């Protein structure tokens, strides 16, 4: 007996036990006397057009692969449930939050950012960290991070910075002029820069890390008040990274590491858990704060905001066929219940747009009714009819328009959204030169320790080295505004490997 | 009250009774608090992202169109059964007709060929007559006509047939000189021609038609025997055609005539019901036979060949959403359970291929997990996996490759096809001068009597007038060669309307 | 010789000449032997694979159909230009406007709104009326109605309003209760119906309408000054309607009647010709004027706003190809080059979002790169990459990332959008209760005779008679409030076919 | 200065070098102001939706991925041409061959088969090498692997084959147990897995490797004689391989070193050439040949069918732009020109249909008319008309059926396909007992030394400890039918790492 993973098949076959095989069938359910050979004109002639068993299977076959999502393709997925454990309903009327004990089944899928779908999971990069709540006010996705913060604070940059960190357009090559150019041009990038050169740039697999929503929401209590909040899911089982070393011998002998992880931690019982806290800042506070605290680039720093404990994130369960419930699986940062909704984070509101749309071309239309994706424990009732691969009876005779006079599905005015006053001309603000280095530097030298900050130093040192000097300098440059020291250890480790460079 | 077509709405809220309105959901099951207005800067500022009802809803109305049928795209459906009324397990073991009395469900399609989705019921043109059994062993598609021949007799004209029947590529008409060029130069279209220009070439909705397999198929008995044998159901609502005038006015006042007609008599308790017949050739018939007795343009005439019954087809239930039931079933002439076979007709070979394919493309590759198209009286148990909108769990953790040692889903040697030995050549035969005429001159002399003849010529005229010269004289031609009087009938009629044109 | 258009392809044979046929290929370019016959086993043997020309060729055929425009799928295509006659350089920066007498081609689609593609050109319903602009700022599309407004002020409405226009979704019939349950419940439409059911409800076809931008757009000047306009586009043919009776009549003789008249006008140098103007209103007459300004159930009065002339559309071409140039055309509202912008008019936001949404449903991502489509007098160049069917170059190896530092496009603040502050919190607005009858009653007393308003009410009796009584009476209600006249001589004509109804 | 490759955009910079910035535009065209910032309500409020830059933006984001390759995904491609050198007109009409000195253009990609887009280039597999030839006659498509045979005989096994070599559909981990289940049940496999495991299952890059056809194909001369060839394309750079330990260092290090080796030899003029020839088998020969010559596990011996030299392919140019050129590209067997055509070999037959399938799936109904894909030095006339992504003119007003009275394209009698007889029944024959271990003897005795034996041994025995000891048993059982010493060896090594293993 080997690790759970690699007895999936043995471990199928022995829950068959006595049973006889299923007849093989064609897609119609018709039975297949041989699935072994073909049709042909005698043992050495050409192959018939009524072989429609081979037909029917190759043209399946020929259609197996849909688009890989266009950021976060490589990922790993597990079920479980959130528990409450503490009352925020003084926050947010969010059924979800209801009562303590309130168990709500969950989703997840963990993934990294730029590699497509054969790539290694040892690996620098951002982690995904995906949560669909199966709520009774439907589908709740926190669709996080592993990191507070982001790359950028504008979304309309979002495409330019995926371009960046693929493959260079003529080449198909990994690009750190690429790379390089565009963060020493957006400086805002600085901070989320530190966090992944630093050791939680390589988490130990996805039971190892954080999960943070990263955005501002808003939460809205019964009585229509609202305040600001942060989404936080430490892990219970503690923070640990891979050495740059480990995870580079990872890469090559286990590219699939993280998912293996996971997949047998769940099968021996060793059930990952994280504690899910909110952050608070009220209406008052946000007018207050010295930064924008809908800016993307930003914590809220503990001291003044401190982590209120909400409840347990648990896995507990692995999927049955990777394909049917990780690849299929759709996050909406816009599926939000009443008592959650979106801050005027301008990175949030670009992405309330955005999940949808690529889904319908990644899943198709009627993607919300792939098994993984209903909200099974709401009750879908609309006037939206038909779409390609339109499933279940397309609310079958009911009346189609709105408002009508025949008893079709009516509003509900206490789902209505919370309504705030804005102050400033309907324009295109300028943020690239908000704040880019003050929670950079209390990260440098308040948060890291110099063994820390020396590898953070060799860690961007090694991947910047390959960038042409203009570009080095320029990144450099930016460096030295957070701190000098900081600046000074880059350009001390480049100007070792520019000169071995012939 | 009205007719139950017209009070559809009225009869779904009387249902409904004192049930509260469901709450109005978006996609993912979230409640709407307003769905009659979106969120603006202020009641005349513009429109905000964060408006997600808006988008969802906005965005699945922009999805709602598949691609129509290529052909038949303008169709009624309804649902019912199939009852064995005679033992034919002489001929077939097929399940469907394991024993008398065995009740299968089915799901009908009736069409147009040529109209587009909008166009008008009342039309010259051949119905379709489409029939899916739900059997044990998989679904079996008998995809028929409302005439026993068909038009060509080579399924690479298929493409070429359609286009001329269609509309002028650049001018997006109907275009008499396209009909009738391409007719007047395959004359192995005479046949379908005569009964398309008669009186059953403009029923009285579906009821009053005929269904034919048209093709010869291939029946083998438990034993391994095989036969040749066609399918032919027959109204028992009896033949009822519309008059040209009648059609005419029937196209602008109800151009959803047959929907409604079909709609109403099931509504109405009136469930129409079809004789299902086969005629048998044996082998050796076979090569006896006059003709190619796998030409779709020649019949099996019934003194020789007499029908002998089987069943009965009745349609009881209604569609409950035609777009879930009637625009995305799909019929593949190639689902033919064990006991029902292709013959070597070149143009059933061509189906074979051509309706999985087009499928694919106007539903998607999954298109057979689509509820109606499901074989949901059969277990598919295979090794296809994956594609776009995979629904259910597609098939779990099962063991994905074949042959395996992990005892997932096994080849029954009893569903083997039936073995045949084939003399001649692999190479393009020649079938253009084939017997274009003999059979066509039985139906002109033997079928019609006068007054029949004459509304025969007179609809040809009308249709042929508005041709070229050129194209009327080679029409005229071919007629001529079947009769002299059919030829010099339509001459005089069009000698008629070709002075009055100017 | 016919009408141009019945010698299609009579003219296509002759432009040929002496030329000798083009060699038929596959697909691949590879010449083909034999297009009419299969290659089977011997003459009564089975098709094989290797029959590659008729896989290649059938597996087109099955993929010809696209998905119909959601709305409006029945058109009728023309190309031309649009001449500048008059300086409006005042009011608009935008470079189409730039100086007396500049030409620029424009594209144009004539469109019914809720027929599918086979139905009847000579239907009661709104006519499309879009016109492509290809500008050397990009295109522009003015897409227009025949109408100077609309059903409903609000865009989440919409797909409600083309629900109830549509067919009921379990019969698949008009319905007139859906019809009029939605009109009797929103009576902001009663503008529309009020123009709908008058004679230019059936227009003689496209060359006797003319076109409205129906929004309020914003025209912004050299020096950033905005106003406010509304576009309209006179027919210089004369404004003529088919009688109810004469509509009916065409309906059946001819389905193609709008593309016909257009095609055959244009084949014989009768180019039709609309005159192009704009109404201005000033910010400060937008605050004074007595309805909403952006409410698209009014229009500016000509008295208050007379129209400033600008210039004149012709169409001068047909298509040489349908599908190419007129089913795959796409127009997008929020393609408007620098000089022309939105209102806050929701409806026209609404707009922004749907049509570049559905394009990419219906012809794919890529769609601007189909010919018709391609801003051809203007260089693209960005930093948008791949998506299927990716043609031309994909910009071959520019930087794919902004900003960047080698060169690769960079932003034009002159093409930056004018700023206005908006007064309000960011919530939905009932705007049902606005003014729904004021301009309804002008447009009955003043603007229609008595002939007049006798037809309106017989052809709204004759169309609302289907509706049950209580849709009859709450519909009544609304043309009662427009003027008690308005009401009665509807409920008069009701009572009568209310007693014929057994 | 760096390798070209790192120096891509450095590059494309100098080469505009005077010229101002394209304008940044929108994919209509319009010029963009700003591309930097969303339009907000005030500097911290919500993002619009008339901010139609950035939904236009984000759009084309949303839709940049296309289905990967079912197999060989993760590819290198590189333009250049075929040169005759030789007379080889007496076995082939086909113009490619015409004349010694004709240069062809080409097209080549090089791929593994079972990584998906972002797997490791450097690791075991068989690489495939396609070549595209742009004929006067259409484009051939020789799609060819760096192997003359393949694993399996009968093409229904190929998704069973290549579902085993890629992730388990639970656990989605590679699987020792499917991939070793499947061979040592299939031992048709042992020729393949003898070549998958010696030295040249890791090439040096994709210049350092021979191409194959691996099918027999049938030459056909201007006298219509036909005999069957293989094509073997051998490097002219010469064999080289990476060892294991090299191979799995750069897995880590340069996941791209195939992409990057070949873009960094034609970027410095080292311009890869391979010699073409064939071997040709006459059909007498084929008669008398000791295996099936159509069975793709078997090679021709050199001693018995010589190489006769042919021509030269020779890679001079680089792709602009990845996606448009590699991405994009679709090689289909079926693309033969005259003078060339299918042989009966199962595996050949079954490729006839699969590519133009998987083709229309992955990038639409029109790929042929993507310019990588279009047979640009041939006219293409034909019947064909519309499908989603119609570029050109969809062949304009031509008429669109055949056979038609005006002209449109004709067949050309030249171009038809070689007639053979076959004898025997039409049904599936069992080739799973056909000679499994002749040929693999040959090569493991004659072919291999005892150092290759060796690493062969190593090589196999390092994957299969992995797989469950049955399938161990079953495994070495096969290799021992070889060869007692291989089937030896290999259990020698488990029986080393069995004990290993705790």
């Amino acid at each position: 007996s080997r690790d759970p993973a690699s007895d999936q098949m043995q471990h199928w076959k022995e829950q068959r036990a006595a049973q006889k095989a299923d007849v093989l069938t064609t897609g119609a359910g018709n039975p297949v006397g041989d699935k072994l050979n073909v049709i042909t004109v005698g043992p050495r002639g050409p192959l018939l057009v009524q072989d429609v068993v081979f037909t029917d299977e190759m043209a399946h076959f020929d259609r197996e692969r849909i688009p890989e999502r266009v950021v976060h393709a490589k990922g790993a997925g597990a079920f479980g449930y959130f528990e409450v454990t503490h009352d925020i309903t003084k926050y947010s009327k969010a059924k979800v939050f209801e009562h303590i004990g309130k168990k709500t089944p969950i989703a997840v899928r963990f993934s990294t950012v730029a590699g497509e779908s054969g790539s290694a999971d040892t690996v620098r990069d951002p982690r995904g960290f995906a949560v669909k709540f199966y709520t009774e006010d439907g589908n709740w996705d926190l669709v996080g991070n592993n990191t507070p913060i982001f790359f950028i604070r504008d979304p309309i940059l979002f495409p330019s910075f995926i371009h960046s960190q693929k493959r260079n357009p003529q080449t198909h090559l990994k690009d750190p002029d690429m790379v390089w150019d565009f963060w020493s041009l957006r400086p805002e990038s600085l901070h989320q820069v530190s966090f992944l050169f630093s050791d939680r740039g390589i988490p130990d697999g996805h039971r190892h890390m954080n999960g943070y929503g990263s955005h501002t929401f808003k939460l809205v209590n019964a009585n229509g008040e609202a305040v600001y909040c942060k989404f936080h899911y430490k892990t219970d089982q503690g923070i640990k990274n891979l050495s740059v070393e480990d995870a580079a011998r990872l890469s090559q002998e286990d590219p699939d590491y993280g998912i293996r992880d996971l997949f047998n931690a769940i099968a021996t019982g060793k059930y990952p858990s994280w504690t899910f806290y909110i952050q608070v800042m009220t209406f008052n506070q946000a007018e207050t704060f010295p930064f924008n605290p809908f800016d993307l680039t930003k914590v809220w720093p503990h001291k003044d905001y401190p982590l209120i404990p909400v409840g347990k994130l648990v896995l507990n369960r692995n999927p049955v066929n990777y394909f049917a419930e990780v690849e299929q699986i759709a996050f909406d940062p816009s599926n939000m219940p009443p008592g959650i909704e979106a801050s005027p984070d301008k990175m949030l509101q670009g992405r309330l747009f955005a999940y949808p749309d690529t889904h319908r071309h990644r899943l198709g239309p009627n993607y919300l009714h792939i098994p993984v994706n209903c909200p099974y424990r709401a009750r879908v009732a609309n006037y939206q009819r038909d779409g390609p691969m339109c499933m279940q009876d397309n609310q079958g005779g009911a009346p189609n328009y709105y408002p009508n006079s025949f008893g079709a599905p009516e509003q509900q005015p206490s789902a209505l959204e919370h309504s705030i006053q804005y102050s400033g001309e309907v324009r295109r603000f300028n943020t690239a030169n908000d704040d880019n280095v003050t929670q950079v530097r209390a990260f440098y030298v308040n948060v890291l320790n110099e063994e820390q900050r020396k590898r953070l130093c060799e860690n961007i040192a090694g991947h910047l080295k390959d960038a042409q000097i203009f570009i080095q300098k320029k990144a450099v440059k930016n460096f030295t505004e957070v701190h000098p020291d900081y600046g000074s250890h880059i350009q001390a480790l480049l100007d070792k490997y520019n000169a071995e460079k012939p």
